C-alpha cells in the first residue's frame, strides 16, 4: 500500500527480537498501512530471523564488525558504540522517503500512521531532561549524507550518554527551541517510569508505551495461569500480544 | 528602574519565608532591574514580615479566609485549595504589566531578566510529564479577567494534582502544542531531582534551580563548621546565601 514509508526497529540479540516481534505485531493489530522493517545483527540466530520474517516485511542485516560496513572505521575509533552505530544505519534506508524509528522495547496501543505527517527530526520530550528528545521514537528521512554526518559526529565526540540519544540530540540540537511541530506528544512515547496525577488524567490516551529501566518486558517470568508476572496493564498487554499473536506465528 | 515589571513569590508560613528570603537575595545578587514582590498570608508572623521587607520591595498580604477576599467563595467550594487560590492572586497584581512567578523553593544562579522578553504563559517543561509545564517558574500578565477565569476553573474542577500546576496546565492547555517561544529552557527551572549525563553536559548553564521533593533546603540541618548539611553544590549555595546575605539583614 505505502511502499515508500516504514516503521523501523533494531534487534542485536534474540531477547530484543522478542521485543521487536511484539512491537511489529502491535503495529499490525492497529492496522498500519506502512512497511515494517527490522535491522538485525548476526548475533540474532538464524532461527530467530525466520521468526522475525513472519512479522516484518524486511529483515535487514547490519554488521558493523564487517570491514565492508560503512560504520566499521567509526567503530574502530569508538568501539563502545557498536549498538549505536548499528541503530544509526536506519538513515541508510534510502529506499524509503520517510520512516518512524521505534526501539524494540516500545509497544503500540493505537494507530500512529499520523506520525508520517511529521518531518525530520520529530520526537517526544525525554522525561528527566525534557529539553532533550527521547530517541525511542522518532520520525526521520533516510539520507546517506545525514548518516555520514552522524558517523562523523560519533567519531569526533562519541555520545555524551553512551547510547544513541546523546548523539542524536547533539546532532539535532535545535529540537528544544525550534518548531513545536517537531515535538511529538508525550503520548507517542510514554515512559513506563512516568507523575501519577498526570497519568490518571492523560494516560487513557496513550498511543505508544516505552519500557524503560533495566528490566525488559521479555525478562519477566510470566505465569499463564494467573495472566501475570513476578516483580501493570502495559506489561500484561506486552505478554498478551506475545502469547496470543507472536507464539502461533512460526508454528 | 523597571516599576512596571516584577518577580513574584509566595510565603504561607515562616519556613517558606526563608525560601523567599533566599530567592529574593539571589535575584538581587544577580542584579535584576525588576521589582521583588512576595505574597504573604497571616500565618507568616509579623516579625518575619519585617525580615521580608528588607529583601522585597512589596510584601502584599493575601488572606483567602477573609470574606472580603476575591477567592473566598471559591475556597468554600474547594477548601483543600487554600494555598493554590492564594498563589493565583499573582494575577490580581494589575499594577504590573508583566511578571515572573517563582516558587519560594527556587534559587537564581544568573540574571534572568530576559524572561521579560516572553509572553503569557511561558514556562519550562515538567520532568516526568513533559507535556505539562512546571508551575514553579512562569511568565504571566496580571489580569482580573484571567484571575476570575482561573477561580471559575478551580471552582468547577478543582486541581487534577491538588496544587496549582494541574489547574494552570488545564487553563493554559495549549502550552505543549502551540508556540515554542512559550517553552522556557529547562535551565530556567532546573529540577533538583533531574539524567546525570545530560547534567554533566548541560548543568553548568543552569540559571534557576528548583528544589523539589518533600525535604526543603531550610529544613536541612546546616553545620557552619563544615559548610555542609545532614542527609550538593545547590543546597550548599542555598545555605551560603542564607548565612551570608540574609542573616545580616534585620540585624
Ligand atoms: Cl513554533
Amino acid at each position: 500500500s505505502m511502499t515508500d514509508q516504514a516503521f523501523v526497529t533494531l534487534t542485536t540479540n534474540d531477547a530484543y527480537a522478542k521485543g521487536a516481534l511484539v512491537l511489529g505485531s502491535s503495529l499490525k493489530q492497529h492496522r498500519t498501512t506502512r512497511r515494517l522493517v527490522v535491522l538485525a545483527t548476526p548475533q540474532v540466530s538464524d532461527s530467530m530471523r525466520k521468526v522475525l520474517e513472519t512479522v516484518f516485511d524486511e529483515v535487514i542485516m547490519v554488521d558493523v564488525l564487517d570491514s565492508g560496513d560503512s560504520a566499521h572505521l567509526t567503530l574502530m575509533k569508538r568501539p563502545e558504540l557498536g549498538v549505536t552505530l548499528t541503530k544509526l544505519h536506519c538513515w541508510s534506508l534510502t529506499q524509503y522517503s520517510k520512516c518512524v524509528f521505534m526501539d524494540a522495547d516500545t509497544l503500540v496501543l493505537a494507530n500512529i500512521d499520523d506520525l508520517f505527517d511529521r518531518e525530520e527530526l520529530s520526537a517526544a520530550p525525554d522525561p528527566g531532561w525534557p529539553d532533550c528528545f527521547n530517541s525511542g521514537v522518532f520520525v526521520y528521512q533516510p539520507s546517506v549524507e545525514t548518516y555520514n554526518q552522524l558517523l562523523h559526529l560519533a567519531s569526533e565526540q562519541g555520545s555524551f550518554d553512551g547510547g544513541d540519544q546523546g548523539i542524536l540530540n547533539t546532532f539535532f540540537s535545535s529540537w528544544a527551541t525550534t518548531d513545536i511541530r517537531k515535538h511529538l506528544p508525550f503520548i507517542y512515547n510514554l515512559s513506563s517510569i512516568s507523575y501519577l496525577p498526570a497519568f490518571k488524567v492523560f494516560g487513557a490516551s496513550a498511543k505508544v508505551v516505552h519500557f524503560l529501566g533495566r528490566v525488559k518486558p521479555w525478562n519477566y517470568t510470566y505465569d499463564p495461569k494467573t495472566k501475570s508476572v513476578k516483580s501493570p496493564e502495559f506489561l500484561i498487554l506486552w505478554w498478551n500480544i506475545f502469547t496470543t499473536n507472536v507464539l502461533p506465528l512460526l508454528q
